[PDB]
């Protein structure tokens, strides 16, 4: 029998996602990797409860995440099953699908039976009646997104879905899923991007500026850019000498580069969270405390963008 | 095995709920207190059997009501199970979502998260297909009323509500409620605000037209003040002053002073019903003779209001 | 094991429900008596087994037939499952809500309470999934046909019931539901009003040009009068005697019994899809389609019909 | 326990249907024959697992498939369940009501009633929760097409069936069912015309057309016409061009039945067509005709009055 901390909710900061009414705590808790069948769960429970009692309410899943494919739902059904079962209705659990999760021509993209199929499919592995974010996951140039549109809609008209999100959608494709769903009377819940100091095609695409005209949420995936915005590789001589200059930054601040890196993303009001793949349970104390310090200055953030550039750190 | 009074519809007051075909006795039970896991079954029992059998058909429930929160959907689920299994179609049970309820950002206010959970957690409580009234009840400025409208709209799509509700809605967002679902092709049923003698914020907001003009039924919650309208405390000097020669009126009457409130209530046809909220058999059989007498002359009215501005008792 | 007549498809007059696909038998059962737990169910059993093996396929019940209430959905639920679990798909099975039906202000009229709740205890007694056709039984003046017409959508829209119908609505009221329920894209089958030689308000009202408008069929219930336009009665007045006399004259010379003549009068062309036949004994069926053997009328034979009916005063 | 071949994906060709997403494979398995009661499931099962060990995906039913009628579908439930547990989501199944199925005035045509009843029908003899496609099998000119469209959009709501298609509408009803069911927001996926050599009322009369500019996919049932494009074999000047067209077929290096297949798949108007084996080995054979789909304007001309010269029509 597991008690949550009593006071998971008193210091985690939680953001409305665009314009609905669902707040997500400003730190999630993606499951990329770390859950698969190749990770013992013993470590994979101290993450989730530790993850509950630090306030992080949501949790980001696909059907492909593991190894192998489908696992980490398989064994977050498991650890909800043991762990949450009184504390559901308090979590935020997403999937998707879009990328190669089964073999041959219905196991990937867009289309409406590898869409509806594979929620089917996730909804099984993870033992719940409906997930509270169903994305898809990546752009199908060769499904019309009518098609996306209106299998993202039956999942929500089932219930199998509380709401929609998509991942990786230009700001013109953004625009699109947002009217189609609008005629299903569903409005688009969140767009996922990849988005982090290294990666900012968000802004230069101007997906920020259409996100929020719509009243669309915004999740970073890859925040701390694979292990580069962390300790851990302090490519090229270059680009080391522009992480070194950064962390240098991170520390004026009283941060660590990891902390630094998200603190920065949480500095827009136009990002309602950022996706934390955390590998232990410490790496979580420690990201968290990113929220004590979300102000840059101008100087600030020039020096952060002159970094970047010398080291040529736009991979 | 318990029956009914055979008598119970023959002396009941029924209303139509606004421009609805739904049939609302004038005077409902509301479970705010006396149903939770600190009072005893018993008690619990003996007023369920009365209120029907006066001809009371309506039960109003919230997700919150106990204490502890949910323990009145519980309770109300095993006394339906044990006394009420042929009646459960004579019944209108309402319960509602907005209020705190359980911890975190899914456990209070709007969104469609918390109306639906809440909604699948009342029904697993009561023992329920459907509720007849699923409410949101109260305002939550952070959520837009679309994401609240279309949680009620699905909850009737779904077939888990018959009907949908508002509790305590300015007349402006009543409105766009009511617009909001009509998009779904779903008339707002009922609104339920605070509304007695003392508090008529409901009449000079303009809410009360606002309801008549939409079609949409009122049912008053706490119509006796919380007890300042029944004698409880024959506050102010001057409040007090005033509360005894409003009882007055009532002995006047030929009515207790929490009769003369409920009718008063009850005069015209802008309230559908009223919610009172019973700690024993005896207080309904008092209750509902307040139907005997409905009547008010322009008098009476006028010097009713002058004795509540008198002793400042808004 | 009972094994239904191979020919019985052979010899019935089918007709098409209004502008529909639905083909009703010109003769369908109505289950308003001879169904109740005071009729034991073995006449119950050849009853409609006969009516079965002679092509009837549509049986027509409301939640309100016995007696008691319900007891006819529950006896038809039995035989259902004792004699027809083979042949529901070759069955249209109706029921209806609108009259009093259980106690207090739930269980009469037309509100979506008492109509919902209604549908699933029929469908609770017959043992169905779902009905073929669900009615309003009545017009109620105090619901508004908004809400009556969105309940007969719910039905629809859940699987509950194929197709919806009305019961005794004017031609105005009958205009407004087609109007309303064409908002939810859904078309009125079927009305059935009271209908015979001595009861022609239909004709007179302005209903038959309303269905013909709007693609709507009509089922004529009481078709033989009650007892009146059969053997039976052969207070009515002396007047009244002399014309249904002279009434069973016609039909003699025209080869028929009085019910046969009043049955193939309603039949005698395509303003009536079928004709409610009540049977009591599996011999009436046999003799009532047989009106199926002459279904033609001259002009001089519909005007000294008509003619009879003023004399005697059998309006 | 049966392990499908891993190789399957990689030699077939796949096209999507019309504007969807969904991709059919260029050659499909139809159960009009050869799973009946009077078929051993044995050799019913040889055919499914060679059908996806080639990568055919695609596999249509109909309500009254068999015989006797029913017992298609009730075979290939008892297949899917044994062999392809794992695999139900790797395939595309559809199913159909309009002909005559079951005795009376429901059991056939195009009314709600027989739709529904009979997707409800065809889902229990199969096994299945829904089939990804499920089809008005002909018209009904007696039931309004509003009623046919919306029992198919009903199936499409109520989760039953994931697509909707129509087989044998003209290209006027079709236009009329793409227009209806869109009121639904739903888009018809699939039209299934008899398409073969001998067989070209679809191009004739226009519909190729209207699929085209409706975005309808389009899968041609007996495109052997019936074992007059194969080696099989009425009248002497019959035989005579189908002696000729054979040769052809021996010039391309193809068995006259791949080049009747290539034929049909020579350009993108076709989506896929309905293959009806009745051996494993016949499937290794058809799908062969993929390595040939090209014809010039000769060879096309050829043909066309070899079938002209013998009256094959
Ligand atoms: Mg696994
Ligand atoms: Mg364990
Ligand atoms: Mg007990
Ligand atoms: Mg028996
Ligand atoms: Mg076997």
């Amino acid at each position: 029998v597991w008690l949550a901390n009593p006071e998971r909710y008193g210091q985690m900061q939680y953001r409305y996602c665009g314009k609905s009414g669902l707040r997500l705590p400003a730190l999630s808790l993606g499951l990329w990797h770390n859950f698969g069948h190749v990770n013992a769960l013993e470590s994979q429970r101290a993450i989730l409860r530790k993850a509950f009692d630090l306030g992080i309410t949501h949790f980001d899943l696909a059907n492909n995440y593991g190894p192998p494919p489908g696992s980490a739902e398989e064994n977050f059904g498991r650890l909800l099953r043991e762990d949450f079962a009184a504390y559901r209705d308090e979590l935020i659990i997403s999937t998707k699908a879009g990328y190669d999760m089964w073999p041959g021509p219905y196991g990937s993209g867009g289309s409406r039976k590898y869409l509806l199929a594979s929620l089917d499919q996730s909804l099984k592995r993870m033992g719940l009646e409906y997930v509270d974010i169903f994305y898809s996951h990546r752009v199908d140039e060769n499904t019309p997104m009518e098609e996306t549109a209106s299998a993202l809609a039956h999942a929500v008209q089932s219930g199998k879905a509380l709401y929609v999100g998509i991942s990786s959608y230009s700001p013109e494709r953004t625009q699109k899923m947002v009217e189609l769903l609008r005629e299903w009377k569903i409005p688009l819940l969140i767009h996922q991007p990849s988005y982090n100091l290294l990666n900012r095609w968000v802004d230069k695409s101007g997906l920020l500026d259409t996100l929020q005209n719509n009243g669309v949420g915004c999740i970073a995936f890859t925040p701390l850019a694979q292990g580069l915005l962390t300790g851990k590789y302090l490519l090229t001589e270059a680009n080391l000498n522009s992480l070194r200059l950064l962390n240098e930054m991170a520390q004026q601040r009283g941060q660590s580069m990891a902390q630094m890196a998200l603190s920065w993303l949480l500095k827009d009001d136009r990002v309602t969270s950022v996706l934390i793949g955390a590998s232990r349970a410490e790496q979580l104390e420690e990201n968290v405390q990113a929220l004590n310090n979300l102000t840059f200055s101008t100087k600030e953030l020039a020096q952060i963008d002159q970094h970047i550039a010398d080291g040529e750190l736009n991979l």
